DNA sequence: GCCACCGGTGGC
DNA sequence: GCCACCGGTGGC
């Protein structure tokens, strides 16, 4: 429960990255160049994340 | 004013 | 020293 996490929504309760969204595809562990550096789209808090991350 | 980056660090 | 993931912003 931080500035960007309500700790209660479905996104906040996911711990696993989907591996198929733009943010995951950017990640090194999914073969990306690690230039965007955000959490999986599915883990973006529904209440508190920047709107364009949702 | 928005958002794709990019710089930075809390918490290991 | 690393890595997840945040906040600031150049360029639009
Ligand atoms: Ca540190
Ligand atoms: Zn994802
Ligand atoms: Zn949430």
């Amino acid at each position: 429960r931080s500035a960007r996490m309500c700790g209660e929504c479905e996104a906040c309760r996911r711990t696993e990255d989907c591996g198929h969204c733009d943010f995951c595809r950017d990640m090194k562990k999914f073969g990306g160049p690690n230039k965007i550096r955000q959490k999986c789209r599915l883990r973006q808090c529904q209440l508190r994340a920047r709107e364009s991350y949702k």
